[PDB]
DNA sequence: TCGAGTAAGCAGTCCGCG
DNA sequence: GCGGACTGCTTAC
C-alpha cells in the first residue's frame, strides 16, 4: 500500500506529520526538515534551478526551519527576492510525497461530534466555559459507533441514566425515535460527575484521536467550549491533550465589524460542516441552524420538545441525550448526500495540502502550481505586498424589457478557464503588449490585427505560443476532471426523467428496486424493466437517481469553483502569481468573446430569415446568449407541429445542426483574428423554452439585467417530463422573500408562462383574499444583520438605520431585562415583519433570530399588531407588479364593455 | 461574515425638487 | 412621489 498523510505541522524546527504507513497502520513522526531556497544567481554558475522565467537560481539548504525564516526576512532586509515555497510543510509534503498520492478513506479517523451545555443565564460562552458540559456525543467512522458521554449529576439538577429502549420506540410510544439504523452502533456511558466525564472523553480522544474533525458549528463553538471548560477545571496541560502533538493556538478570526477567538488543535484537520455546507452546497438559506439545514437536506421533521433548551435536561433528559445523539446523526446524514468531506479528502490530496486548506482556493493553487513547477526544477517566485485594485468584469447586455415567447440559449463552456487555455494566460507566459483599440473595433473585426507572433487579449497583452503556463496547464487537469463528474451527473439527471415519466403509468405488483449504476444512461434492458416495476420500487429508484445526480452535482460544480478560482486568485493581492494584467485579460476577452459571438449569430440567423439588422440575440451575460425563436418557429408554422414536444425537437436539431456549426466558424475566426493558442471557445444550445403548444402562455420574460423567467424544456440534453421554470434573479430566488411569497410568486410565473393571463388573474384574486391566514414565518422577511451596535442609540434606530436592524432595537427593548431571551447574534439572520401603527412596540417593524418561533412574551403581540397591508404590498404585489409590465399583461382584469350585460 | 473575482439588481434612508 | 447619492444586502455569472 502506498503511504499517504493524515496531517503534517511546523512546531519550531520540526515537522509534526500523522500518516498512514505502507502497511494501513496509522503512525506518528517527529522529522528534523531541512528546507531548502533560492536566490538568483549569475548566469555563469552551472544550476539545475531555473525561475519561472527562465533565470538560474542557487538552492540555499538550511540547518534548520527557523534559519531559512531568519534569511527571507534578511533578504528583505537587504532587498532581494527570496525564492521557494516559504511554507515548509508544503515543501516537506512535497519531498515526502513525491507522487500522485492514492488515499483510502477507510483508514482516515473521520469525527463527528456535538455537545451539550445547560445555561440558565443566557448563551453559554465558550471563552468563558463557565457552564458543565453535561452530554458529548463522538461518531467516529473507523468503529462505526456512537459514544455517548451523559452526566447524570449536575449543579443544574442531578438525573437517570437515559433509555437506549425509550430512544427506540415511536413518539407515540412515549419514544424519541432514534432511527433504528444507528441503535445498535450506539455505545452509552454515564457518569456521576463531571470530572470523570471529561478525563475519560480525554482517554478516549487519545486512542481514537481525530484526523478530520468535524460536526455543527463545533470550530465556533464546541471546540473552544470544551477546551476552555477542561482548562478552567484542570489547568493548561490538560486541555492540550485535544491536540496529539500538545500544541494549540488561540487563533484571532477578524472581519470588518469585529472579531472572534477559535482554537488551533496541531495535528487536527477541523472541517466544520456548517462552513463545508456554506463554500460547497451553492445556497443561500434564510437559517443555518441544524434542525433548519436538516429539513432542508433531508426533509426530517424539526426535532420537538416542551420549554426552553435551557429546562429540558431537568424536564426530561431522555429526550435531551436522544436529540444530542441525532444531532450528530443528521450531520452524518447531510454528508452522505452531499459528500463535502469526500470532496475535501479528494482535493486536499490532489493538492498536497493540510486538508482544511481546501477553505482556501490561495492556498490550494499555491500548492498545486509549486508541485508541478518543482517536479521541472523551477522555483516559485516570492509572494509580494500588492494595493488592492478594481478591475473591470464581464459584459451583460440590456434586454429589452417583454415577454419572450419562444427562446433557444446557447452557453461557453467553463469560460474563464477556456480563455486561459486558449490565450494560454500564465505569469511566465507574458509576451509584452500591443496598441490597444477600442473593444468595439475588435467586436466588429475591424481593429487590425493586434500580433503574428504571440496569442491576445484585447485588453493589449501578448502571450507565448511555444509552450503551455503552468496556469493553464494545471487548470486543464481539474477542468478535465470535473467534466468527467458533470456526466455522471446529467446522465443521473436524464435516468431520474426515465422513471419519471415510467412513474405515469405504475404497475400493481410487489417488487425491487432495480440494481443499477445511475451515472451512465440506462441501457434499452433498464428501460424495458422499468416500463413494468411498481410504483413503491419506482419512486425509490427516482431516490437513489436523484442522490447520484447530488453526488455528481457535488463533485462537479466544486471543481468549477476551484478553477473559476484560480482566475479570481489572479485578481486576489494575497496570492502569490496576483496580476491584474492577466485578470483583466481573461475578463476583456470575455467581453469580446460574447459580443462577437452575438454579432455572429445575428448575422447567420438574418441570413436565414432573408431579413436586414434586425436582433434575434435578446440578452446576453458573461458566456451566454439567449436567441428569438419566434421567426424560427413561424417559418414551419406553429400548425404543423403535433406537440410541445414536435418543435422542441425541432429547435434542438436546428440549434444542433445549424447554429452550433456556424457559431463554431464564428469563434475559430475569432481566435485567428487574436492569434491565439487553441481554439477552445465551445458554445453549445443550453435550454428551449417557450409556451405549451396551444395553450395562452407567455413562454418567458425580461424585466431587465439578471432578472428573467422561461418555461424549459429541454436542458443541455435532459428532456423533462414536465416542464421546468427557470427563474434567475427575481424575488422567488431571493433567501430575503418570505417563503410562502417565494411559493405564491412562482405560482404567478408559472401560470404567466404556461397558461396566460386569465390564469395569472383568477390565482392572484385567490391568493389576496387568503394570504392573511399564513403563518407568520412563512410571511417573514430575512436579512443577514451586520453592525446592530453602529446604528444603536440608547436603543433607538441612529441616522440611516437600516430596516432590519431598525426592527432588531424594537425586539431588543421588547425583551430587555430577560437573560432568557434569545438575543440577535451580530452577522446572523433575522426574521423581520411589519408593525401597524400605534402598536404597542413603539416602531414600524420587529425582527428576530431567524429559524426560530419569536418568544413567547411578544408573539401574541407580534402577531395582533402585524401589517399584513405593508407585508402583501412590498413582497408580493411590487415584485408582481413588476414581472406583469415587464411581460405586458395585467394581474387584475381591466374594465370592459361587456360588463354591462 | 477567514476562505477567488466583477456586474448589477432591489429595499430603504435622506432629501431635493419651486 | 420619484430620483440620485448613498448603505445594505443579495443574486448572476
Ligand atoms: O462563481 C463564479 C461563477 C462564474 N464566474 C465567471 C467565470 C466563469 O467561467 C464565467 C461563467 O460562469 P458560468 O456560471 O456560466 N459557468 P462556466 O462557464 O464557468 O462553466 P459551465 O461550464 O458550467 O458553464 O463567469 C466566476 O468567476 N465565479
Ligand atoms: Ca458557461
Ligand atoms: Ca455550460
Ligand atoms: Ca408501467
Ligand atoms: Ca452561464
Ligand atoms: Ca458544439
Amino acid at each position: 500500500m502506498k503511504e499517504f498523510y493524515l496531517t503534517v505541522e511546523q512546531i519550531g524546527d520540526s515537522i509534526f506529520e500523522r500518516y498512514i504507513d505502507s502497511n494501513g497502520r496509522e503512525r506518528t513522526r517527529e522529522v528534523e526538515y531541512k528546507p531548502s531556497l533560492f536566490a538568483h544567481c549569475p548566469e555563469s554558475q552551472a544550476t539545475k534551478y531555473f525561475d519561472i522565467y527562465g533565470k538560474p537560481c542557487t538552492r540555499k539548504l538550511f540547518a534548520n526551519m527557523r534559519d531559512a525564516s531568519q534569511w527571507i526576512k534578511r533578504m528583505e532586509d537587504i532587498g532581494l527576492e527570496a525564492l521557494g515555497m516559504d511554507d515548509f510543510k508544503l515543501a516537506y509534503l512535497s519531498d515526502t510525497y513525491n507522487y500522485e498520492i492514492k488515499y483510502d478513506h477507510t483508514k482516515i479517523r473521520v469525527a463527528n461530534f456535538d455537545i451539550e451545555v445547560t445555561s440558565p443565564d443566557g448563551f453559554p460562552e465558550p471563552s468563558q466555559a463557565k457552564h458543565p458540559i453535561d452530554a458529548i456525543t463522538h461518531y467516529d467512522s473507523i468503529d462505526d459507533r456512537f459514544y455517548v458521554f451523559d452526566l447524570l449529576n449536575s449543579p443544574y439538577g442531578n438525573v437517570e441514566e437515559w433509555s437506549i429502549e425509550i430512544a427506540a420506540k415511536l413518539q407515540e410510544q412515549g419514544g424519541d425515535e432514534v432511527p433504528s439504523e444507528i441503535i445498535d452502533k450506539i455505545i452509552y456511558m454515564p457518569f456521576d460527575n463531571e470530572k470523570e466525564l471529561l478525563m475519560e472523553y480525554l482517554n478516549f480522544w487519545q486512542q481514537k484521536t481525530p484526523v478530520i474533525l468535524t460536526g455543527w458549528n463545533v470550530e465556533s463553538f464546541a471546540i473552544p467550549y470544551v477546551y476552555n471548560r477542561i482548562k478552567n477545571i484542570f489547568g493548561e496541560s490538560t486541555a492540550k491533550r485535544l491536540s496529539p502533538h500538545r500544541k494549540t493556538r488561540v487563533k484571532v478570526i477578524e472581519n470588518m465589524y469585529g472579531s472572534r477567538e477559535i482554537i488551533t488543535l496541531f495535528g487536527i484537520s477541523v472541517l466544520d460542516y456548517i462552513d463545508l455546507y456554506k463554500k460547497f452546497s451553492f445556497t443561500n438559506q434564510p437559517s443555518y441552524s441544524l434542525d433548519y439545514i436538516s429539513e432542508f437536506e433531508l426533509n426530517v421533521g424539526k426535532l420537538k420538545y416542551d420549554g426552553p433548551i435551557s429546562k429540558l435536561r431537568e424536564s426530561n433528559h431522555q429526550r435531551y441525550i436522544s436529540y444530542n445523539i441525532i444531532a450528530v446523526y443528521r450531520v452524518l446524514q447531510i454528508d452522505a448526500k452531499r459528500q463535502f468531506i469526500n470532496l475535501s479528502l479528494d482535493m486536499g490530496y490532489y493538492a498536497k495540502i493540510q486538508i482544511q486548506s481546501v477553505f482556501s482556493p490561495i492556498k490550494t493553487w499555491d500548492a498545486i502550481i509549486f508541485n508541478s513547477l518543482k517536479e521541472q526544477n523551477k522555483v516559485i517566485p516570492q509572494g509580494r505586498s500588492h494595493p488592492v485594485q478594481p478591475y473591470p468584469g464581464a459584459f451583460v447586455k440590456e434586454p429589452i424589457p417583454n415577454r419572450y415567447k419562444y427562446v433557444m440559449s446557447f452557453d461557453l463552456t467553463s469560460l474563464y478557464p477556456s480563455i486561459i487555455r486558449q490565450v494560454n494566460i500564465s505569469p511566465e507566459t507574458i509576451a509584452g503588449t500591443f496598441k490597444v483599440a477600442p473593444l468595439h473595433d475588435y467586436i466588429n473585426a475591424v481593429a487590425e490585427r493586434p500580433s503574428d507572433v504571440y496569442s491576445c487579449s484585447p485588453n493589449g497583452m501578448m502571450y507565448y505560443k511555444d509552450r503551455d503556463g503552468v496556469v493553464p496547464t494545471e487548470i486543464t487537469k481539474v477542468f478535465n476532471q470535473r467534466k468527467e463528474h458533470k456526466g455522471y451527473m446529467l446522465a443521473a439527471q436524464r435516468n431520474g426523467e426515465i422513471i419519471k415519466e415510467a412513474l405515469h403509468n405504475p404497475n400493481l405488483s410487489v417488487d425491487e428496486p432495480l440494481d443499477v449504476d445511475y451515472r451512465f444512461d440506462f441501457s434499452d434492458e433498464i428501460k424495458e424493466k422499468i416500463k413494468k416495476l411498481s410504483a413503491k420500487s419506482l419512486n425509490e429508484m427516482l431516490f437513489r437517481a436523484q442522490r447520484t445526480e447530488v453526488a455528481g452535482m457535488t463533485a462537479q460544480i466544486n471543481r468549477k469553483l476551484l478553477i473559476n478560482s484560480l482566475y479570481g486568485a489572479l485578481g486576489n493581492v494575497w496570492f502569490r502569481y496576483y496580476d491584474l494584467r492577466n485578470a483583466t485579460a481573461i475578463t476583456t476577452f470575455g467581453q469580446m468573446a460574447l459580443q462577437w459571438i452575438e454579432r455572429k449569430v445575428n448575422e447567420y440567423l438574418n441570413e436565414v430569415c432573408g431579413t436586414e439588422g434586425e436582433a434575434f440575440v435578446l440578452y446576453g451575460d458573461t458566456d451566454s446568449i439567449y436567441v428569438s425563436a419566434d421567426k424560427i418557429i413561424d417559418k414551419v408554422g406553429e400548425s404543423k407541429f403535433r406537440d410541445t414536444n414536435h418543435w422542441v425537437d425541432f429547435l434542438d436539431k436546428f440549434a444542433r445542426e445549424r447554429m452550433e456549426p456556424a457559431i463554431d466558424r464564428g469563434f475559430r475566426e475569432m481566435c485567428e483574428y487574436m492569434n491565439n493558442k487553441q481554439h477552445l471557445m465551445f458554445m453549445d444550445r443550453e435550454a428551449i423554452a417557450g409556451p405549451p403548444l396551444g395553450s395562452k402562455g407567455i413562454g418567458g420574460f425580461w424585466t431587465g439585467k439578471k432578472r428573467y423567467a422561461l418555461n424549459v424544456w429541454d436542458m443541455e440534453g435532459t428532456r423533462y417530463a414536465e416542464p421546468k421554470l427557470k427563474i434567475m434573479g427575481l424575488e422567488t430566488q431571493k433567501s430575503s422573500t418570505p417563503k410562502a411569497v417565494q411559493k405564491a410568486l412562482k405560482e404567478c410565473i408559472r401560470r404567466m408562462l404556461q397558461e396566460g393571463e386569465e390564469s395569472l388573474q383568477e390565482y392572484f384574486k385567490e391568493f389576496e383574499k387568503e394570504f392573511r391566514q399564513l403563518n407568520y414565518i412563512s410571511i417573514a422577511s430575512v436579512s443577514s444583520a451586520n453592525n446592530i451596535a453602529k446604528y444603536d442609540v440608547g436603543g433607538f434606530p441612529g441616522p440611516k438605520c437600516p430596516f432590519h436592524i431598525r426592527g432588531i432595537l424594537t425586539y431588543n427593548r421588547a425583551i430587555k431585562g430577560n437573560i432568557d431571551a434569545p438575543q440577535v447574534v451580530e452577522g446572523e439572520k433575522v426574521y423581520v415583519l411589519p408593525l401597524r401603527e400605534g402598536n404597542p412596540f413603539g416602531d414600524k417593524c420587529i425582527a428576530w433570530p431567524s429559524g426560530t418561533e419569536i418568544t413567547d412574551l411578544i408573539k401574541d403581540d407580534v402577531l395582533h399588531w402585524m401589517d399584513y397591508t405593508v407585508l402583501l404590498e412590498k413582497t408580493f404585489i411590487k415584485p408582481l407588479e413588476g414581472f406583469t409590465s415587464a411581460a405586458k399583461l395585467d394581474y387584475e382584469k381591466k374594465a370592459s364593455l361587456f360588463d354591462m350585460f
